[PDB]
């Protein structure tokens, strides 16, 4: 179990090529496994931070990976978010922390680092192509304890707004106030959702521009349209375009027929810019001048990189869980391809494959496949067995609700199969699914997570 540090997903094709050539000679697995946190994780290490440090990498400290919004719509803001996420991570590194701590910077519309499951998040704010401040948003954490109601997964709160010059203090003065009043006793209850709810947004609020020496400013206008990444070729800035790879689980092997290991590595090597690995464990490979659109396209095309998929299968997300993951209570990463199978027959069904739901299956209640932010997530109960939850929606700022308990994936499929049905018939015009179990009345909303998160 190897992880790297690697603010906003950001990976040059040198340092690219480096974990190839380990991947393939010095695991058990021989894979390359991009994570929902913008990095990757090696399975099965037989050093690896010389291997890391020589190309200018190096591994975590309850500090996890600082994400990026990948695939900007206005292209040219990416850069300096960029730079914010890699500032704040080296300004985060080493305070000790009671319990880890997920910070993001996040450009609307776009929600793909998923705001929600973290402590800190900066939403950029632009104004003529330039930053020039964040809303700041505290309190998010998804794990929860099987039947444990004084667990919860818990969505962020809007602090204000910060000019762009007050960013690290604002960031400082979070983590340490978390770090002073984080329950001492309980490891459990030492995350900053549970922190909030114990002394108040607005205590916490206070105390932390009282600690960075400023004033919020009331929160800025912004919105979010989606999570999902822009597969396929998007034009960027300039002459160049951004060919964002859809990676199954993001588990990078050499399949027969479907060299996607060896593909990433001949892109690679003819690559201009560097690659992005996504909060949906997708690669982008960034900034190719139009020029070489046909180079590259050629090699995704051949490796079977580029084959295309239904969009829920593009929308649809898992954790790794078996068989390297100690906590697994349930198959995520290797349950997902085959469950998805049946989920896009079940849209085929309905009339309803050019749609998608957002949807999650975490191995166990830790939540890292983010199930507790999706429309339909499904949380490892014990072997074979989920507990089906509904009622988020696309853009990540509902918890859902749990709708049936410790069911297998026929019980889960049969379930789905009636309210997918319902959706495809009943729904309003561009109404979602998680939306729309809210709307009809088949899942009770999470108004509340503190409090009404469990019946
Ligand atoms: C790889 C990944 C899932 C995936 O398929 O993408 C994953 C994998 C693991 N996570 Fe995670 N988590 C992943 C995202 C997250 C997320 C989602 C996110 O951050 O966007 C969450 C939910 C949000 C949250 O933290 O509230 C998450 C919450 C946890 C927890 C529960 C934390 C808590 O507050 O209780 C644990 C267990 C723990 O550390 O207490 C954990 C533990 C683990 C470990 C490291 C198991 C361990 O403790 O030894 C898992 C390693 C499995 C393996 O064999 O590789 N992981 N984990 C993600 C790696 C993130 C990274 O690179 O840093
Ligand atoms: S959610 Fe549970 S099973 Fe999945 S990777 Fe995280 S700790 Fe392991
Ligand atoms: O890696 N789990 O936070
Ligand atoms: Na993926």
């Amino acid at each position: 179990l190897l992880r790297c540090r690697l603010p906003g997903g950001v990976i040059t094709t040198k340092q690219w090529q480096a974990i190839d050539k380990f991947a393939g000679e010095n695991t058990i697995y021989g894979s390359i496994r991009l994570t929902n946190r913008q990095t990757f994780q090696f399975h099965g290490i037989l050093p690896v931070h010389q291997m890391l440090h020589s190309v200018g990498l190096d591994a975590l400290d309850m500090n996890r990976n600082v994400l990026c919004t990948s695939n900007p719509y206005e292209s040219q803001l990416h850069a300096e978010a960029y730079e914010w996420a890699k500032k704040i991570s080296e300004h985060l590194l080493p305070t000790y922390l009671p319990r880890k701590f997920k910070t993001t910077v996040v450009i609307p519309p776009q929600n793909d680092i998923d705001l929600h499951a973290n402590d800190m998040n900066f939403v950029a704010i632009a104004e003529n192509g330039k930053l020039v401040g964040f809303n700041l948003l505290v309190g998010g954490g998804l794990s929860i304890e099987h039947g444990n109601k004084k667990t919860y997964a818990r969505t962020a709160s809007e602090f204000g707004y910060l000019p762009l010059e007050h960013t690290l203090a604002v960031a400082e003065a979070v983590v340490t106030t978390q770090r002073d009043w984080g329950n001492r006793t309980d490891r459990k209850n030492a995350k900053t959702k549970y922190t909030l709810e114990r002394v108040g947004v607005e205590t916490f609020k206070a105390e932390v521009e009282r600690r960075a020496g400023i004033k919020f400013e009331p929160i800025r206008p912004y919105e979010f349209t989606g999570r999902g990444d822009r597969i396929g070729w998007v034009k960027g800035i300039d002459d160049n375009w951004h060919l964002t790879l859809f990676i199954e689980n993001g588990r990078i092997l050499d399949y027969p027929a479907r060299p996607l290991k060896t593909g990433l590595l001949e892109i690679a090597k003819i690559h201009k810019g560097d690659f992005r690995i996504t909060a949906n464990q997708n690669l982008i490979i960034a900034g190719v001048p139009e020029s070489e659109k046909a180079k590259i396209e050629k090699i995704a095309k051949e490796s079977g990189l580029m084959n295309a998929v239904t969009p829920q299968r593009e929308n649809s997300m898992a954790c790794v869980s078996f068989p390297t993951c100690p906590l697994a209570m349930a198959e995520a990463e290797r349950f997902l391809p085959s469950f998805i199978d049946n989920i896009d027959n079940l849209m085929a069904k309905h009339g309803v494959s050019d749609e998608h739901i957002v949807m999650r299956v975490t191995g166990c209640p830790n939540g890292c496949g983010r199930a507790m932010l999706a429309e339909v997530g499904l949380v490892g109960k014990a072997p074979g067995r989920y507990n089906l939850h509904l009622g988020g929606n696309r853009i990540g700022t509902r918890i859902p609700r749990m709708y049936k308990e410790n069911i297998t994936e026929p019980e889960i499929l049969a379930s789905l199969d009636e309210l997918i049905g319902r959706w495809a018939k009943e729904r309003e015009a561009g109404e979602g699914f998680g939306d729309f179990t809210v709307r009809a009345g088949i899942i009770r909303p999470v108004l509340d997570p503190a409090r009404d998160l469990w019946d």
